[PDB]
């Protein structure tokens, strides 16, 4: 049964990248975890997170008629005010990555937000994993992005 135990783990490890790509109407929503893509001690982007953000860059860059709006939140990182600061730093990291990959900044919109509507309760380890996530919205738009701090 030991092979079934290892195999089950391997199935999870080979089940996707860990980022969920979903479609809603004519727009696209990406759900990606912070805990896996940023450092545990600080909002510092990991290589795995850069790869996903590069994937987003590949899409927005090819779709000049579309804009990307990124909103993230965390609760079990720290207090609300601090969490906004970390989230905003995450937002800047996202914008920086996209711009580095040749994406026009004009089409990139990011905002760092604290906890507002947690997907799950922080009282569980699984809920924390669900709560430590960000949402990326891609939709047709010619309007220049707006500024957030």
């Amino acid at each position: 049964y030991y092979m079934d135990v290892q195999e089950a783990k391997l199935r999870d490890k080979m089940r996707g990248t860990g980022v969920s790509v979903t479609r809603s109407g004519d727009n696209i929503i990406l759900n990606m975890p912070n805990n896996v893509t940023f450092d545990s001690s600080s909002a510092t982007l990991k290589p795995a997170g850069a790869n996903t953000l590069t994937g987003v860059a590949m899409v927005l860059k090819e779709y000049p008629k579309t804009a990307v709006n990124v909103i993230g939140y965390t609760d079990s990182t720290g207090g609300h005010d601090l969490n906004m600061r970390l989230s905003q730093q995450r937002a800047d990291s996202v914008a920086s990555a996209l711009i580095t990959q040749g994406v026009d900044a004009s089409r990139i919109r990011t905002q760092g937000l604290g906890p507002a509507n947690p997907i799950a309760s922080n009282s569980t380890a699984e809920g924390k994993a669900q709560n430590r996530r960000v949402e990326i919205t891609l939709s047709p738009l010619l309007e220049h992005h707006h500024h957030h701090h």
